[PDB]
């Protein structure tokens, strides 16, 4: 049969219940770290049906209101105080940085893209984002916040082919199916376009046949449940740790970003076209107990320069590295959707192109 | 130095106590109705265990009960949870029933085709737990977990460090408790006949009495790179327990296991990786890529050509070939689902190298 090398990655929309979850998880970090930058944050959700449980242990000088908060994620997707009932089980509490945690975690980065990640990721992200915008300017009505995309490239020569995109999303139950069809083929086309690929790929749209009934209805969703869409499609390695709702002292999180922040640096600075990056922790100990730099067999210098390099050219102190990163003032809400890496869309500090004239010069040029 | 690291949770880690009740659930339904659709989360956290998700089956099924039948055993009684459940239950579509990604992965360094961290981390605590079964290894709990480096930098890989971090009574002795640990990590090396002058780190957070949910929270498929290759194979986000064999993100996921290894097994690769995409109402995968990592020992094209030939990429077919409709899930609750030397799981049979060699010419 012998054909073709055809990836695959997905993404999946606000309304989707995993990211719901995700949502909410980091929307109560965010209120915590406005008030308190030493928050300590392990918020969990599950939603089954009609029922909201948040979850998991927090530490904080900060006023909030778990339950509130989860409304103000919820109201926004078009659900009212009649469509859930929400409740917490939270531990609320008042009062040189070890792991707190054992395991591994990976950083990963290519040059297929401007945001120095695997297409298929981009072009899955890029689809729901513009389906997205389109629902909240009322240019494509009649659809919900619950989608998904699949989006399969074939890499069988120099230049990569769009094999397929899929989308699913929720609709109306008095949608109009060829206004629908039309407004995601044209969507589709919209974001081949936008990435100068072909045009004439395969289009599933809505396979199911129906799709009303969304978010964590006839469902559940919890955190962490998307750590695949929420880091590189499949296209890189996982630790298993999930980001939602954890403050940057568990090293799933802050060490994630930092080997991201590495890998983006390493390809950017034309030592090789992809770059992945496994760091494993200990708890009580200060930096990785661990690295491991796999190339790939693209390195364009030895591999043991760029391992040269990166030690010299990174801190790996994990409160160093929080601290490098900005981790306690950043924004986590907004990487609850579309993944946490190469947003070009957002001002993520571990997406930084800050290294490169450290990795050079470091590299004994 | 090239260093590699996977991890593996005991049964009373609060994510596998999830898994666990999940997956007691299915087989619970699976024993009465063997076209139960089953597709059940459950949350522990701090005493509270919420059991929820979306069950079709003329089963009887207590899934509170069901519930305390995994949490008694590992030491705790009525007094120390709450357990409800919001799963909406009902009595009585072709193809996937999902769209998703999923990845088989096999290699050559173990017995059981899988990478050699996976293997020791789980064999340490499968041996941690079997002495504390038999009062071999007093004073300890069922909430532990492992955590396996391994040098890969020549031929030969080495043993870098063995970490362990095993719930213990108030009451325990320090020196007596890392007398057992480093002994269990020499046998687990000396088991697979590798270094015995390795790095040990034991209870490196100097005090582990309480665990299990308590304090803190567990989740169904939160220990999806422990269930499956430590890191060292791909991941295409989907979690196993609690699902009946129609969600492809299990039996999608098996089914490329079965490949994998039997790629390995019959000397056409070192290493093999498999990767399947679905789409909702399509009855085989609407994509595949093999990955071979410049180990195969015949042409990628043909290794591609033997797969085609040699399985039925129908998901209903697949589905009956692996008999999953009548397989015990509790078992892979624990210790991962693949490489289970331990276990019969028809996923790990080598019944296909006679095939893929043949259909290889």
């Amino acid at each position: 049969m012998q054909y073709k090398k055809i990836i695959t990655s997905e993404s999946v929309g606000a309304g989707h219940p995993d990211k719901i979850c995700d949502q909410i998880s980091d929307a109560i970090l965010d209120e915590c770290l406005s008030q308190d930058q030493n928050s300590r944050v392990a918020c969990e959700v599950l939603a089954c049906n009609r029922l909201i449980v948040i979850a998991g242990e927090i530490t904080t000088h900060a006023y909030v209101d778990v339950v509130k908060t989860a409304w103000e994620i919820i109201k926004p997707l078009g659900y009212d105080e009649n469509d859930f009932t929400i409740i917490s089980n939270v531990n609320k509490q008042s009062v040189l940085i070890g792991a707190g945690d054992q395991g591994i975690v990976f950083g990963y980065a290519c040059d297929e893209t401007p945001q120095y990640m695997p297409l298929t990721s981009v072009l899955a992200h890029e689809l729901l984002k513009e389906i997205e915008r389109q629902r909240r300017s009322k240019e494509f009505i009649k659809i919900q916040a619950d989608m998904k995309s699949q989006v399969s490239i074939d890499y069988s020569n120099s230049t990569p082919l769009i094999e397929t995109m899929l989308v699913s999303i929720q609709h109306d139950e008095d949608y109009d199916v060829e206004y629908f069809n039309k407004k995601v083929s044209a969507i589709m086309e919209q974001i081949a376009k936008k990435y100068n690929l072909n045009t004439n790929f395969k289009k599933i749209i809505n396979s199911s046949g129906r799709f009303v009934i969304g978010g964590p209805i006839g469902d559940t969703g919890l955190t962490g449940r998307k750590i695949i869409v929420d880091t590189y499609g499949g296209v890189g390695h996982h630790g298993g740790g999930a980001f939602s709702g954890k403050d940057p002292t568990k090293v799933d999180r802050s060490a994630s970003y930092f080997a991201r922040w590495i890998a983006k640096n390493v390809v950017a600075a034309k030592l090789a076209k992809q770059c992945e990056i496994q760091l494993a922790f200990a708890i009580g100990q200060p930096q990785p107990v661990a690295m491991y730099v796999n190339t790939f067999n693209t390195n364009l210098i030895d591999e043991t320069k760029i391992f040269e390099a990166i030690k010299k050219s990174f801190n790996f102190d994990i409160k160093t590295f929080i601290n490098d990163l900005n981790l306690w003032t950043t924004k986590y809400l907004p990487v609850a959707t579309y993944g946490h890496f190469g947003r070009d869309d957002l001002d993520l500090s571990w997406e930084k192109l800050n290294k490169v004239e450290d990795l050079i010069k470091n590299s004994k040029h």
